[PDB]
């Protein structure tokens, strides 16, 4: 509950989501790691499917939409405590992909959270608890996605 929630806040320091530059690139440098390390996800974006790290790196676009979601990350274990607005902003996140025809299998859903681990990994050192609490936010929004 409230320790999950606790643990996963605190590595989230280590990812802006505010103004600065460093934020910008924090964005950017989740669309490398998955770009370059899950190349099968690129295909759900549009005409930059064949992109490299590199390619990411330059195109204004995953400064915005890493921001978009590492904001999301930050939401989803701000709300774990209140399971009524953790599902609920899980079903929206949904909503919201498909708005735009991104569908996606269910068990992408669950390949995120090994890819955003991994990521938070290099931005900062993980231990078990902390690592145990991202498992289970990740556990609990991959079944609410799969509804
Ligand atoms: C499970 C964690 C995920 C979160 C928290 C997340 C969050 C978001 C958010 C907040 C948006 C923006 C929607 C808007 O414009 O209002 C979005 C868009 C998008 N997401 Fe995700 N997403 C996740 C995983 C994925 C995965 C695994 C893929 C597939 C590679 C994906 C592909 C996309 C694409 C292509 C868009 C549309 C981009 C555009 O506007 O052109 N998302 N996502």
């Amino acid at each position: 509950a409230n320790k999950t929630r606790e643990l996963c806040m605190k590595s989230l320091e280590h990812a802006k989501v505010d103004t600065s530059n460093e934020a910008r690139q924090d964005g950017i440098d989740l669309y490398k790691h998955m770009f370059e390390n899950y190349p099968p996800l690129r295909k759900y974006f549009k005409s930059r499917e064949e992109y490299t790290a590199e390619d990411v790196q330059n195109d204004p676009f995953f400064a915005k939409q890493g921001q978009k979601i590492l904001l999301a990350c930050h939401v989803l274990c701000a709300t774990y405590d209140d399971r009524e607005t953790f599902n609920a902003y899980t079903r929206e996140l949904l909503d919201r992909h498909a708005r735009d025809h991104v569908h996606m299998p269910p068990e992408v859903w669950t390949d995120f959270w090994k890819l955003f681990e991994e990521y938070l990994g290099k931005k900062t050192t993980l231990d078990e608890p902390t690592k145990q609490a991202w498992h289970e936010i990740g556990r609990e929004f991959a079944k609410e996605i799969n509804k």
